[PDB]
């Protein structure tokens, strides 16, 4: 038989291991020849595996690279102008790869050029609340200073945006051992911790979903009109560079001015974590000088797009996509995900060769330039938006399959909650102590839902990965799943070797997943979801699960507003419309579910499948969110303070944020009321798509 | 049998006559009690006629009305400040209606209040080119003057926008006998010409598709957040008032300053048509003073929405809609259209009572507040946009069925050209001299296509009626058809009694259509289109007809650009991408048509019907046109100089318009190139929706 069990049994840990090794022997940086060769290899193999069509879709996008003959570095400079300390020009390469060339040195992609020189101020994680504390409570002025911030907690682009609006003339990012060195584990190559010379790469854009900075709204094809660099979307205005904790120690150790305000501002280095500005007495004449010479350049990128045509609904698309480009070797990010995708394609192709096809079309994607701002997935979605709008059932992301080995982590639309619960109950747990138990049981034990006893945690989607365009711009139901660590406070920080040269095959095989059993479990979860989405007669979405979360989100936003009861009285700020809409959605969803359970008629089926598919689409406002036209989903958007985190009712949340500091409270509360109307209207409109059609 | 012939034979001229009489005995001004009572009557009757559901959808929108106890008028005022001449406070009412009350006096809806006083300048039709002639050639400065313009040629809102940007402090609109008095015909009540006391009402908004000025993007429902009046969309900033030619004569006869520049500036009154500014010698101290006291107020409006549920595809909607609100009696506009819609509903209901249902759902709409800026249709479409987006097959408008008795006039998407040709070949011509001949034959003889021998003219859609939101914002295939006059130069001016108190039942029955045969023909065309759209197994759209017009439109925009060959060389302005896209669209459309002709499989059918339905949708850019976010169709938009006229490739057209006067030609030509890319991309994207789906 050709059923989900046949699909799942065909997946093999040893194949995923073979593929990971094959994908991680040389760097695959976006825009380079190596990454083009890998794209060509994957295209050839996906054809061999049995896909109906496999094409490269290429775009010419803005990328960023250091200048090979003019290296980026930071100095402490004396009053004569002698550079008495320099940060490293590269990470010491891992054992056996000290002869690989084309390892890109650590840099912050898209930093402008400059050589700013100034006094340091330490801004903790450079979060919105850290800047509030500095400026409002400590009365420390960041204007004209170089800010030094530790990585962690929030997306680095948000740190740089925050520093820029504080008036900083430069940003130094570093990895503190508090966030990137787990106690009791050894540094690479003898354990999975970050060495003092390790550095986290990463882009510092604030694109807000735009894709290629030069072509917002339209694909960067051969005849594209490009904005000038001055009008480009999302580029930082001040230079930025990342360093490791050996170099950070040298910069922080001389810091003077104010004591840190409390212990949450102290990392693990042997320094005072003084906030500054500037150095203590004897060194008060020394300054810090950045030297940044990276260049932005329009460069070709290549997505691999594979098609497995549906037997019954070939005009309905289930998409499994993840990126292929890496900072260096990509041992976890992304090749641990890409190796899983390759084995999933191989398994679907095996069934295809035996005569089977899925009910709906499955599209497989190997995205390029994800590391430079989700460019490959976004450009392809801009090119194909009309097809995706009208035909896209679901998108399942597939970046890193593991970031730890403790338990499952899932983020998805509420429409997939029931699907994920049902699938994990049929999968075997790979965890020690749970042999013979289901993945649902181990996951629920290790990661309990905060609200429901006997259910696991599933988080909201935000951004920071290639599902963003599909879910936040186009309103296609999306999900993702991976194996994760225990470390709750580190959930947005990355694992210790994230975006460093030390993310290698050896890291994964020695320290994360030697038997590839966690990889296999994740291939079963991602592959299983795609199989059910592409083959179930009725789409496996439960609208009642959206009704449940919409009430939670409404209660939550109401509670935030109710921190200001006098203003709510004065400006007559009522949430009645929004609760009414959510109540209506609950009632209509309940009636729709009854009809779905109670209807031989393929028109009623497909009419009902169309109602299910277009339900996520109904949450899209074609006018977008305020000043963020490419974030259009009214229930979910990436947090304005942390692109990695999902925020619920983001239009209302942002209207309420820091509202007590607004100078015209009448205008500010007016805008809260406007967002309440938009949200109530959209919830009601979405509910009405589930009513009887005529 | 229940086929189109059964539907068509059930339509009766005498019923349309009965209904027109019933709809025109009292005024039905938007927002008034009379118009609410008519809405209730129509709802009751549509239920009686056999519709499955008939509901009122109400909204609270900004309307505008004169102040009943402080009338609007214009004066000539002497240097003492004595008002020596006053324009009329009302039109002499027609015979037998001199005792109807609640006849709203002539006014320009949405004019602000004011009493500006100044010198007159005569600006012909106040078109963009008339203002260019005045300002650039004649060097006449409109700043601080009152402009007097004749109605005709372009939408009056565009006249007022043009006057405002010229710096006018007021606008007087009048009907010149050259445009509104056909030679050799008598004035009402003895013929269909405009009397000297007749006045054309009408709104002067520039909404650009927004709908209710206070709630752009969202329906004006009970919890809607409204903009303040200062931020309202589309309101004029200077007072405006319309007058008849007896009053115009008194204002124009004293005009001095420059002679008219040529004969195209002279109307038919016994005046010099001097441009001004100001009056001749002896009267040079007299001024003109406007007195405008109208008020804008949020007022409830009611649409009637009737549903006839489809037997096989109830989730696919064919919409027949037209408005019900009128300036006064609405004898032609809109009741001649509404009476036809009522008889169409009656005929479909008769077949329904015999057990028949259409394949797809048919929705019938009686829109309110069309006269105040398409408010009723736009608010309902904003409320229902997700349903319409995903389920709307076509929209057929039904305002005035007659504006003359010479021949048919059709404007529609190219997707309906073949449908209209085929239907008119099966209908009998009602014209004298064509008895026993088809409507196609009479229409083609009287209104030949400019490009094709043996085919009739069909025009583009622009705006100025309730199809605008469906076609220009949502991308639903739309069409309209009516009987028209011979008068080519008057095609945007209206018939003589347009928007005057003299548009009565007697006007239609005595002078336009005494046997209601032209009304019946139009009911057969509109009703026939709706029947075919709702019942044909394959949607009756021919994508190859779009490919033909896209080439014409590309040749046309290329030719406009080629008036500037040196700039095209300098800035490398190439149309190659756009021609390539159109060539591709032609090829793919041809292959799609072959497959459509060559496929028992309802999935392939409905997949193919979905490709046909979503083809118009593919021309929508979700980013809208520049500064016009609610005009989203890339091929068609209402002309920026005349809302009534359709413009093709409007983004490129507007980028090229008057480009030689732009101060930064590099920037201006950059923007032309950007619009060429957007258009080429969208044409290719639309073509790709017709490719094989996987
Ligand atoms: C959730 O679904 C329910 C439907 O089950 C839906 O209820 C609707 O609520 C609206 C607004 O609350 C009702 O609107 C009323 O409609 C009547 C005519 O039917 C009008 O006469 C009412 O207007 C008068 O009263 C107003 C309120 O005080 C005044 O402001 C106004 O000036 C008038 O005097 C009023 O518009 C509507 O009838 C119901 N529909 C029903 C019960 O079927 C509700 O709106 C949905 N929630 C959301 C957020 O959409
Ligand atoms: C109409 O449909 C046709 C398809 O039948 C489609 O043709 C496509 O045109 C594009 C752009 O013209 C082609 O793009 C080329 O792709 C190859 C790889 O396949 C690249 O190597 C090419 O890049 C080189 O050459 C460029 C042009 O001089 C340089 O700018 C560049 O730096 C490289 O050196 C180039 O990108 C594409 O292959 C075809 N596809 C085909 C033939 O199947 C056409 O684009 C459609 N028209 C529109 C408006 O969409
Ligand atoms: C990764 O695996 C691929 C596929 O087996 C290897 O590419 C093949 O290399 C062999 C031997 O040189 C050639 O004969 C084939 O043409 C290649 N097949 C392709 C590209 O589809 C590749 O060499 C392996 N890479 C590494 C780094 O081990
Ligand atoms: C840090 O790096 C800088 C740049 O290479 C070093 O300063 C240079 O030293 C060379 C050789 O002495 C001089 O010729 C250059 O003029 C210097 N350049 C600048 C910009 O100062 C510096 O020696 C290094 N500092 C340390 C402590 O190693
Ligand atoms: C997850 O599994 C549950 C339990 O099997 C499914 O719920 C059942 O679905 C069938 C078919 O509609 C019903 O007859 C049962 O009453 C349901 N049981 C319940 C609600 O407890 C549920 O549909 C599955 N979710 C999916 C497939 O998304
Ligand atoms: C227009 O026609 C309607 C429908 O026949 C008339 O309304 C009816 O009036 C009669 C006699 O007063 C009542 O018994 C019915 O209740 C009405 N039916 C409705 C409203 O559905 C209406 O009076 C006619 N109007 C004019 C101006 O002739
Ligand atoms: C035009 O209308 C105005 C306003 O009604 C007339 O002027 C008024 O005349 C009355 C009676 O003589 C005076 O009490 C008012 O003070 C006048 N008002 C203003 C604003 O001037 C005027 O007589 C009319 N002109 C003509 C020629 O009929
Ligand atoms: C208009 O009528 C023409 C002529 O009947 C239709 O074109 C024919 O359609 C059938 C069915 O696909 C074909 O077998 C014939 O070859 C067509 N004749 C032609 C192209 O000359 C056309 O489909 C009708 N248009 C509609 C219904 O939109
Ligand atoms: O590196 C990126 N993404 C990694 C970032 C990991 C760090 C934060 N992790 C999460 O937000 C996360 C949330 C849910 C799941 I299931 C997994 C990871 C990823 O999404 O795997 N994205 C970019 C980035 O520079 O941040 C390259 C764009
Ligand atoms: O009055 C309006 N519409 C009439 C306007 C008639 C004058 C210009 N005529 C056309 O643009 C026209 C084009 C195609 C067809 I088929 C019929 C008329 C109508 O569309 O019947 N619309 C408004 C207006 O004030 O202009 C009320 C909004
Ligand atoms: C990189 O630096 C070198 C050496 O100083 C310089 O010649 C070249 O212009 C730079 N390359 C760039 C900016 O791409
Ligand atoms: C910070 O410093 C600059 C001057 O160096 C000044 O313009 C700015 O207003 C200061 N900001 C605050 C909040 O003190
Ligand atoms: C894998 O799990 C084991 C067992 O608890 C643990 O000791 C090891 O540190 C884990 N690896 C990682 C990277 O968390
Ligand atoms: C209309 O004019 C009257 C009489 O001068 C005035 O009292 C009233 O305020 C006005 N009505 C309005 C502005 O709605
Ligand atoms: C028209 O008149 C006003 C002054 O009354 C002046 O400001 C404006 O610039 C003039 N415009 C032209 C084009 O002469
Ligand atoms: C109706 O047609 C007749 C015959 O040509 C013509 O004399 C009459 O003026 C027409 N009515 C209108 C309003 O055009
Ligand atoms: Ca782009
Ligand atoms: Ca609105
Ligand atoms: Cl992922
Ligand atoms: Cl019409
Ligand atoms: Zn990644
Ligand atoms: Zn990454
Ligand atoms: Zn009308
Ligand atoms: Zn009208």
């Amino acid at each position: 038989k050709h059923n989900m069990k046949a699909f799942l049994d065909e997946l093999k840990a040893e194949n995923i291991k073979k593929f990971l090794y094959n994908f991680t022997q040389i760097p695959h940086l976006a825009g380079t020849e190596q990454n083009f060769q890998l794209a060509k290899q994957i295209q050839s193999q996906w054809k061999e595996f049995g896909l109906d069509s496999v094409e490269l879709a290429h775009y010419d996008v803005l990328l960023s690279y250091p200048n090979k003959t003019h290296p980026n570095y930071i100095s402490i400079i004396n009053e004569d102008g002698n550079e008495i300390f320099n940060t490293s020009l590269f990470e010491p390469p891992p054992p056996g790869y000290e002869n690989v060339s084309d390892i890109v040195p650590p840099f912050s992609a898209f930093s402008p050029q400059g050589m700013p020189e100034g006094d340091l101020v330490y801004v903790n994680y450079a979060r919105t609340e850290d800047f509030f504390k500095l400026e409002r409570d400590m009365k420390i002025n960041c204007s004209g200073k170089i800010v030094i911030a530790r990585y962690g907690k929030v997306f680095r682009g948000n740190k740089v945006k925050n520093a820029q609006l504080a008036g900083a003339k430069g940003v130094i990012l570093y990895s503190d051992p508090a966030d990137y060195f787990a106690p009791g584990v050894k540094s690479y190559p003898d354990g999975w911790n970050l060495p003092g010379g390790g550095v986290q790469r990463g882009n510092i854009l604030n694109l807000n979903g735009a894709g290629d900075p030069l072509t917002p709204g339209y694909p960067a094809n051969e005849y594209a009109y490009r904005r000038g660099i001055a009008e480009a979307v999302g580029l930082p205005s001040i230079p930025v560079h990342p360093i490791g904790y050996y170099d950070a120690q040298k910069l922080l150790e001389k810091m003077g001015g104010s004591a840190p305000p409390d212990s949450s501002w102290r990392g693990s280095l042997k320094v005072p974590y003084n906030v500054g500005p500037g150095f203590t007495g004897n060194f008060s004449t020394q300054k810090v000088k950045m030297h940044i010479h990276s260049t932005n350049e329009v460069t070709r990128i290549y997505n691999v797009i594979g098609t497995l045509r549906g037997a019954v609904e070939p005009d309905r698309y289930v998409i499994l996509g993840g990126h292929r480009d890496s900072w260096v070797f990509g041992g976890i990010d992304p090749q641990s995900g890409a190796a899983v995708v390759h084995e999933i394609v191989r398994s679907f192709g095996t069934l295809k060769k035996e005569g089977w096809r899925p009910r709906r079309t499955i599209l497989f994607a190997s995205w390029d330039a994800e590391e430079f701002g989700l460019l490959g997935s976004t450009e392809w979605a801009e090119e194909n938006s009309r097809l995706l709008q009208e035909r896209g059932v679901a998108y399942i992301n597939a970046d890193s399959s593991i970031e730890g080995n403790y338990t499952l982590r899932v983020d998805c639309t509420p429409l997939m909650y029931s699907l994920v619960h049902n699938l994990t109950k049929e999968l075997k747990s790979p965890d020690e102590g749970f042999e013979g138990k289901s993945l649902y049981e181990s996951w629920t034990k290790k990661s309990p839902s905060p609200e429901f006893s006997g259910m696991p945690r599933i988080s909201k989607l935000g951004s920071g990965n290639d599902f963003e365009v599909f879910f936040q711009r186009l309103g296609i139901a999306s999900g993702r799943a991976r194996y994760t660590k225990n470390w709750e406070t580190n959930k947005f920080s990355g694992y210790p070797l994230y975006h460093s040269v030390y993310e290698t095959y050896e890291l994964v095989e020695k320290f994360y997943d030697p038997m590839f059993k966690y990889h296999l479990t994740v291939a079963q979860v991602r592959g299983g979801m795609v199989f059910e989405l592409a083959n179930s007669i009725v789409l496996p979405f439960d609208c009642r699960d959206y009704a449940v979360v919409l009430r939670k989100y409404a209660d939550k936003i109401y509670s935030i507003s109710m921190k200001h009861p006098q203003e709510m009285k004065t400006y007559s700020v009522s949430f009645d419309s929004l609760f009414s809409a959510v109540k209506n959605f609950t009632e209509i969803a309940s009636k729709f579910s009854e009809r779905l359970q109670d209807f031989s008629n393929p028109i009623v089926l497909r009419m009902m499948n169309d109602q299910l598919m277009f339900l996520e689409r109904a949450f899209i406002d074609p006018l977008g969110l305020p000043d963020r036209p490419f974030y259009r989903h009214v229930i979910y958007a990436p947090s304005s303070h942390n692109k990695y985190a999902g925020e619920s009712f983001p239009g209302i949340y942002d209207a309420l944020f820091d509202i007590e500091s607004k100078v015209d409270p009448s205008k500010a509360w007016g805008e809260v009321k406007r967002q309440i109307y938009v949200a109530a209207f959209t919830v009601q409109a979405a509910a009405e798509t589930l009513s009887e059609v005529a």
